């Protein structure tokens, strides 16, 4: 029974022996409890393994990330592949593509990893019916399949999730036996002895919300190791639960243990002494003191006992995450002089509360925070916790921000988090301009979803200039076509190239409303005066040619 | 309108001003936004430009020096936004200036570090690319100029 | 800071933390004095809150935006000015928006005369981008009545 089973888990698998850990799990302890420890001890190094490199960032021996995606039936796509790279996939196209549709299905996908960490037995999202179901098609149902990799232990964790139509009558099932296998065993090697999960995340363009300072009603607790996965995949980053967080972390840099401590226990005394002779009519108030006072030391005692990072490094490791990758900001701290514990932001020059932000500092900001909220929660064994395995779908990256900050978003992101495999798209050829091509998905503008394989460019992206890019990436002109000026220097061109080359009468006036168009200072007029004299080159050396030989 | 070019493709925003100016012929539009696809269908005189070096005491808010109309992307970019049309945080941007810097360096010939490079280029770009084909152009016009340095210094002693 | 908008189209450009979306945000505030002076006599448009339109380093304490709308040769300036003075100071400031009121009561008493053609009034900031569900269609107003075209016209989506 168990005779392949050692063989296969000492070969460097780690399903088998989580079979024999889970068969051994509920057997007689003591005698058999060294096999099981053993075999549980593997399994937490096959995971825990991994080395720094000569950079100076930790690389895991067994990563883990989506590398295939099928869609078939779903939405406008019958039947297309994706082969998504290990660090970064890039997903361009027109509006109406399909683009914010496979993030969609690969946060569909995710939802059960999700769920299936959280709970023994959890149910994930799903696919609907009134939607992702592809119309005009003749099977009436829809499916989406992933191929997840976890080293090589688990070369394929195949997961299909599958939706009939409406009213088709039909039972097609989802497939989420390898991702309860994969989420179950992180569950367990988890509660047994704590180990660093991996974070999903979904940033859809509804991250894109008006900031409410207060909104405080939350229900859950903010400093628990399993909020990290909560509403991670549902668009808008958690930004109130990061600034509750952030400021449990300024009041637990000693200030929040001293109120749950002192004051509470001074005001139980006070009134332990006043009712020395009983008299339940002030004693009806010491009895909710001494609950409150119960109730705070809860919610502390699992603060303290499961506790690997500090409270203010966690605070360190934040803030250095939100000053490398936001550009503008350079410092970020909370501030309690009002009463209200209001963050502040540093900008270029003034301090500025998180309401006076812009809209695309702030929204950038609140991706940023909450993806290295979620990093400093779930990985707390290592040195630097953004340095952990995951996987982020960001839909348009690009948003709100200007083209002097999109040359650098990626850069900042991947140097940042360098475990993350990030699933994005873009609709910017700046973007595009710092991403190689090998990591650039597209769809071709003549595309009606018959397409089953989505290619990289044949140009390569990174360190080219924008126009190049949109021109042969996103394949629109440099010059607009509506406007009648942008084809002024083409009719210049034709008009020079049917003449010998001299300026006739409608030359000489094109040249002088392109002159009086664009200016005396500009590249249209200067190419104009190249090209008049390359032409007189090309007649003078024509007329050389004519005298030197006929 | 804030941010008129809000989740739209760059095929969308050549035209965008056009079908809001041709549909609403009477309404003044005040708009907003962060493209030179957008700025390029739209007159100088339209234009509000924000310097980037300013603290909120400047006085007043100017047009650019640069007619953005039918003009191209990159210049818009370069001129009106003051962004690189190619990045500088790449190090794959500036290849072709330190491959022309190192044949200045040289006596205007290809030597080991500078073929290396310019393979390197090669097998970066691609054969198709118009950074090879200016680092082409360059090495034709430098390797030919150092014949013609020669042949006009032999009969200048 | 003095901006010259232009009669048909004015583009706002600069990076993020210039300001753009908060003269459009001045102007939509300005606008609504209009709206509701349209709509309801003696009516009360937005004003400027205390808390985000005050300069956290202005030393006079009050805010200004004065705005200069134009209706022809016969009418060619109808000045507004929206002043707030900042939380806890016993010195206030009044807004003088009397000529807004002047020309929304004009417009008003006009049309519930003999009906008129009304002008246009509409902010799209980036509240947009909301999703959206068809279920949402209890509401109050009385859609089809024309004076519902100015409800919630200015504020964003
Ligand atoms: N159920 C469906 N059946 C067929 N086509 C669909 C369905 N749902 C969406 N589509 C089409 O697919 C596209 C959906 O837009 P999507 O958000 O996926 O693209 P985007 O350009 O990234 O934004 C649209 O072109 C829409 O017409
Ligand atoms: N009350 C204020 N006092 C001082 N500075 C402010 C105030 N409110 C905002 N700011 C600053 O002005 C900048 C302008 O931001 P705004 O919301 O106008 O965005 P934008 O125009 O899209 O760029 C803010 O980023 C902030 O630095």
């Amino acid at each position: 029974m168990t005779k392949q089973y050692e063989r296969k888990a000492k070969g460097g698998n780690l399903l088998s022996a989580f079979e024999l850990y889970q068969r051994n799990s509920d057997k007689a302890p003591g005698l058999g409890e060294m096999l099981v420890g053993e075999w549980f001890e593997m399994c937490r190094d096959y995971i825990q393994d991994g080395h720094v490199d000569e950079s100076g960032i930790f690389r895991p021996d067994n990563a883990f990330y989506l590398r295939r995606l099928t869609l078939k039936d779903f939405r406008r796509f019958s039947l297309l592949e994706i082969k998504l790279e290990e660090d970064l996939t890039v997903i361009i196209g027109n509006n109406g593509k399909g683009k914010t549709s496979i993030l969609y299905a690969i946060a569909k996908t995710l939802s059960w990893f999700v769920a299936n960490i959280l709970k023994e037995g959890g149910s994930g999202q799903r696919l609907s019916e009134m939607t992702d179901i592809k119309n005009d098609a003749e099977d009436r149902y829809s499916d989406v399949s992933s191929t997840f990799f976890f080293g090589k232990g688990l070369k394929s964790v195949p997961i299909r999730l599958s939706r009939s139509a409406l009213g088709t009558a039909e039972r097609r099932d989802s497939e989420v036996k390898p991702a309860k296998d994969l989420a179950d065993i992180w569950r367990v090697i988890n509660e047994v002895n704590t180990i660093n999960l991996p974070t999903f995340a979904l940033y859809n363009v509804e991250r894109s919300q008006p900031f409410n300072r207060n909104i405080k009603d939350n229900t859950g607790r903010r400093e628990e190791r399993f909020d990290a996965y909560s509403q991670t995949l549902g668009g808008a980053g958690r930004f109130d639960h990061f600034v509750e967080w952030y400021i449990y972390l300024h009041k637990r840099t000693v200030s929040d243990i001293s109120s749950s401590i002192k004051e509470l226990e001074q005001q139980v005394n006070d009134l332990q002494r006043t009712v020395d002779g009983g008299m339940v009519s002030v004693k009806s108030l010491l009895e909710q003191m001494k609950f409150k006072l119960s109730e705070a030391i809860e919610r502390n005692d699992a603060a303290v006992s499961s506790r690997v990072l500090t409270e203010s490094v966690q605070k360190s490791i934040v803030e250095k995450a939100i000053c490398s990758v936001v550009p503008s900001i350079s410092n970020i701290w909370v501030e309690m002089i009002t009463g209200s514990d209001l963050v502040k932001v540093t900008n270029d020059g003034h301090d500025v509360t998180i309401d006076q932000l812009s809209d695309g500092l702030r929204v950038f900001l609140s991706l940023v925070a909450d993806l290295a909220r979620r990093m400093v929660m779930l990985n707390p064994l290592l040195e630097n916790p953004l340095e952990g395995r995951g996987i982020v779908l960001i839909d348009q990256i690009e948003l709100h921000l200007h083209p002097k900050w999109q040359q650098e978003v990626i850069l900042n992101l991947r140097s940042a988090f360098p475990n993350i495999q990030f699933i994005i798209t873009t609709h910017s050829p700046i973007v595009l301009s710092t991403i190689e091509k090998r990591c650039i998905r597209e769809f071709e503008p003549n595309d009606d979803g018959d397409q089953s394989f989505l290619d990289s460019p044949d140009m390569q992206t990174k360190g080219s200039e924008n126009a190049q890019i949109l021109e042969q990436v996103m394949n629109v002109h440099s010059t607009p076509p509506g406007i009648a000026e942008s084809h002024w220097l083409g009719n210049f061109e034709l008009l020079l190239l049917d003449n010998s080359g001299e300026l006739d009468n409608h030359s000489q006036v094109l040249y002088d409303q392109i002159k009086a168009h664009f200016g005396i200072d500009s590249i249209e007029l200067k190419k104009a005066d190249s090209l008049i004299r390359i032409n007189k080159m090309k007649n003078k050396l024509n007329k050389i040619r004519a005298e030197k030989g006929k």
